[PDB]
């Protein structure tokens, strides 16, 4: 079921691209490392508006305690569950804590990690709330599901045990808890589609697994279309972002604990990594505004063909 093209003009001119800069990214561009002010405060930033959005979407923490590098460390997801009634989501995630660097340089803010796949969610969940209001309303059988993971980055040095805090604890936790049909909240995950590492020029994408390439193609389909409806910039060729073929390694991330208890996953994640990555120039003046609305363009089209909206 692909958008008729007027009904996809539509919920294309339904972004505002002003808003996902201003409203969603420039608060999100903060030092945000687990346990931090400023990462508390981006996690109200989040509640907040997600409570504010007409939709009526349950939102609530996972707050919990960790050993880590550093000492006890506290640590909190935000889930955004449109309507908790429904049996399955699409699920959309990415991570909203920002990598702990030593004192002496510039601050480490992560625009494109991941502060632009944050601002990414926000604006889709904002720019198509008529429809997802309405869709709750006739008790739709599939709804959306946004997280917002605490404590992705390694606190001192990558490994199974210093990174992935939030998504862990996550994971375990939808586990343990009942869901119908379920029989655990692990299984109402339809597809977990996880952002990162989005904003810079350039971006390449891969199929990191076989088990979703039909929404990977879907993806593509939608790129390919946008580009030949004049309706991406600074985009010359027709496939640029959707790569075919194998990817080139595949990435660790917050998927990982979800894809191990047998969840779907689809990794939308830039391979090779953005040129700022990890350092403190993956800032805002770094990134590509016309790749940012274009990714954000491609993605409401996709979650307005995957719900029917
Ligand atoms: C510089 O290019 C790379 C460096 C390392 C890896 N390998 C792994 S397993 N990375 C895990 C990344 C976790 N993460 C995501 C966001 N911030 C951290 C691959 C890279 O290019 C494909
Ligand atoms: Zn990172």
């Amino acid at each position: 079921g692909s958008l008729p093209e007027a009904r996809l003009r539509r919920v294309v001119g339904q972004l505002d691209p002003q808003r996902l800069w201003s409203t969603y990214l420039r608060p999100l561009l903060v030092v945000r490392t687990p346990g931090s002010p400023g990462n508390l405060q981006v996690r109200k930033f989040l509640e907040a508006t997600l409570r504010s959005l007409t939709a009526g979407w349950h939102v609530e923490l996972d707050p919990f305690t960790a050993s880590t590098p550093l000492g006890p460390v506290d640590f909190g997801n935000v889930v955004a569950t449109l309507d908790p009634r429904a049996a399955r989501h699409l699920t959309l995630a990415c991570h909203y804590d920002s990598k702990l660097f030593p004192p002496g340089s510039t601050p480490f803010v992560g625009a494109t990690d991941s502060a632009v796949p944050c601002a990414l969610l926000l604006e889709l969940a904002q720019a198509l709330d008529l429809e997802l209001s309405r869709a709750k309303k006739q008790a739709a059988p599939v709804t959306l599901q946004l997280l917002f993971l605490d404590g992705e980055e390694a606190l001192k040095e990558w490994g199974p045990k210093d990174s992935l805090y939030g998504s862990r604890h996550l994971a375990q936790l939808m586990e343990s808890i009942p869901h119908s049909p379920g029989p655990t909240r692990i299984q109402a995950i339809e597809l977990f589609m996880l952002l990162d590492l989005l904003g810079a020029p350039n971006p390449t994408f891969y199929s990191h697994f076989p088990r979703t390439v039909r929404w990977f193609h879907r993806l593509r389909s939608i790129e390919k279309r946008l580009h030949r409806l004049n309706l991406l910039q600074s985009h010359p060729q027709e496939v640029m972002y959707f790569q075919p073929g194998e990817p080139f390694g595949s990435v660790e991330d917050d998927h990982i604990p979800f894809l191990r208890r047998g969840v779907p996953v689809l990794h939308l994640i830039s391979t090779p990594f953005p040129a700022v990555w990890h350092t403190p120039a993956d800032t805002e003046v770094n990134l590509h505004p016309p790749t940012v609305h274009n990714l954000c363009r491609i993605l409401a089209v996709f979650l307005a063909e995957y719900l029917g909206l």
